[PDB]
């Protein structure tokens, strides 16, 4: 996250870190046994880490659970990143408490202008590299589809939406992928992609979660 702020130990209890010997992507806990992330974050040997603040220090509230199965969206396209969403099942149910909670799925889509909270352990510099050990947060509004498509002509689909500031300075970045975008208490987006980080006229692109609620609910119920 570039231009954001330190969230504070477990102020985002649904935020998880995907670990394959090191943090590589973010994720969102939707219930005791399931996590939602980006399909482009897929890989074998995934260990889900919950209740994390400083990902390089054991503070006492973390829960490390191995993934039993991964399900990338059936129509995920790695070239265009269309349908960039995947489900990850926990080998054993997570212990839900205060630092470890799930985030509700949307009942309907959010509109442009709506403010959301984007979080992650990704790069914090837009013209360099510096990865944080503590969870970073950023409040950003959903941008009009017109400004989104204008910024990325011929690249935006109905399964994506832009959020951030066209003036640059605040945005998600490498390391934040798969992470949450929560608007009005609902998981409306997943950190997907963008051109650079916090660059003017280049907002972050997020997977439009509201389009996948049926698939998510049906897939989880059948697995
Ligand atoms: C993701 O954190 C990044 C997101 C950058 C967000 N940029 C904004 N908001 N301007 N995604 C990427 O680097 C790409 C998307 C598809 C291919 C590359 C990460 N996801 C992964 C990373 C490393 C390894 C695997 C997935 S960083
Ligand atoms: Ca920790």
């Amino acid at each position: 996250i570039v231009g954001g702020y330190t969230c504070g130990a477990n102020t985002v209890p649904y935020q998880v870190s995907l670990n394959s010997g090191y943090h590589f992507c973010g994720g969102s806990l939707i219930n005791s046994q399931w996590v939602v992330s980006a399909a482009h974050c897929y890989k074998s040997g995934i260990q889900v880490r919950l209740g994390e603040d400083n990902i390089n220090v054991v503070e006492g509230n973390e829960q490390f659970i191995s993934a039993s199965k991964s399900i990338v969206h059936p129509s995920y396209n790695s070239n265009t990143l269309n349908n960039d969403i995947m489900l990850i099942k926990l080998k054993s149910a997570a212990s839900l408490n205060s630092r470890v909670a799930s985030i509700s799925l949307p009942t309907s889509c959010a509109s442009a202008g709506t403010q959301c909270l984007i979080s992650g352990w990704g790069n914090t510099k837009s013209s360099g590299t510096s990865y944080p050990d503590v969870l970073k947060c950023l409040k950003a509004p959903i941008l009009s589809d017109s400004s989104c498509k204008s910024a990325y002509p011929g690249q935006i689909t109905s399964n994506m939406f832009c959020a951030g500031y066209l003036e640059g300075g605040k945005d998600s970045c490498q390391g934040d992928s798969g992470g949450p975008v929560v608007c009005s208490g609902k998981l409306q987006g997943i950190v997907s992609w963008g051109s650079g980080c916090a660059q003017k006229n280049k907002p972050g692109v997020y997977t439009k979660v509201c389009n996948y609620v049926s698939w998510i609910k049906q897939t989880i119920a059948s697995n």
